[PDB]
């Protein structure tokens, strides 16, 4: 969809860009608010294929989790890629500031809901090699929404994608493992201060970033099984939509909660 430059207006600043401000504004067809990403002038050609393939892409995604394009302007300048707004922002930050607030329904729900999304965007052949909670928005329904704000991660890619660049939808099921720990942890940093190489070497070393608080077993082993080290024994995306998708619908299965290790406190 083109949109006409007359239809929006920015307001805040909320981001940097590839070559452009990310904006916080309103779209008419009363206002529906919206994020805009703008490229501004001097792009590079490289530039102008990125941004417009990325417009592109996005348009041809129908889906519940993903980012909704509400249009684009090319026709104009600056350029634009005008998405819906999503009010609570980024996964990360938002479960860091609501810590604990969440039922483990509510959780594994934005769980099915992100992994619903990917699986989508495998099967539609899109990898997206930057998979984080940072990158996945959440609506005022708690609605999880795969999105990329392309800053781009050595925590959250796969062995092989840092070792040799093989990026794949099953790299993006790694990264999705990561994304469960940082649900489950309301946000968490996967290794905690480990630097990228110690994160590295205890990966490549068979280390596995530990349960979290409260985390249903069934959980645990799922995103367990995102960190398989040989990429063809990882569970494809249609494996842990279904999985997560019986959870949710049978709860009583995510009462049986995987053992937390800890540290001593004793009366
Ligand atoms: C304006 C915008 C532009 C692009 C994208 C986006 O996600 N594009 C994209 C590219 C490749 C792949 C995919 C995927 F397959 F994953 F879907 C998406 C998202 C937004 N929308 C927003 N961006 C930002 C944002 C924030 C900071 C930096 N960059 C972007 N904040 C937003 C929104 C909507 N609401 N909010 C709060």
């Amino acid at each position: 969809t083109e949109i006409h430059p007359s239809c929006v207006t920015r307001q805040k600043v909320i981001g940097a860009g590839e070559f452009g401000e990310v904006y916080k504004g309103m779209l008419k067809t009363k206002e529906v608010p919206v994020a805009i990403k703008t490229l501004k002038a001097g792009y590079t050609e490289k530039q102008r294929v990125d941004f417009l393939g990325e417009a592109g892409i996005m348009g041809q995604f129908s889906h519940h989790n993903i980012i909704r394009l509400e249009g684009v302007i090319s026709k104009y300048k600056p350029m634009m890629i005008i998405t819906e707004y999503m009010e609570n922002g980024a996964l990360d930050k938002f479960l860091r500031e609501k810590d604990g607030e969440f039922s483990v329904l509510q959780l594994v729900g934005m769980l099915r809901g992100i992994a619903a999304g990917m699986k989508y965007l495998a099967n539609m052949n899109y990898v997206h090699r930057d998979l984080a909670a940072r990158n996945i928005l959440v609506n005022s329904n708690l609605v999880c929404k795969v999105s990329d704000f392309g800053l781009s991660p050595i925590r959250w890619t796969a062995p092989e994608a840092i070792s040799y660049r093989k990026f794949t939808s099953a790299s993006d099921v790694w990264s999705f493992g990561i994304v469960m720990w940082e649900v489950m942890t309301y946000g968490e940093r996967p290794y905690w201060e480990l630097s990228n190489h110690e994160v590295m070497k205890a990966i490549n070393d068979g280390f596995r970033l530990p349960t979290p608080m409260d985390c249903p077993s069934a959980i645990y082993q799922l995103m367990m099984q995102c960190w398989q080290q040989e990429r063809a024994r990882r569970p494809k995306f249609a494996d842990i939509v279904s999985i997560l998708d019986k959870l949710i619908r049978a709860p009583d299965s995510l009462k049986t909660l995987a053992d937390f290790d800890p540290r001593v406190s004793i009366r």
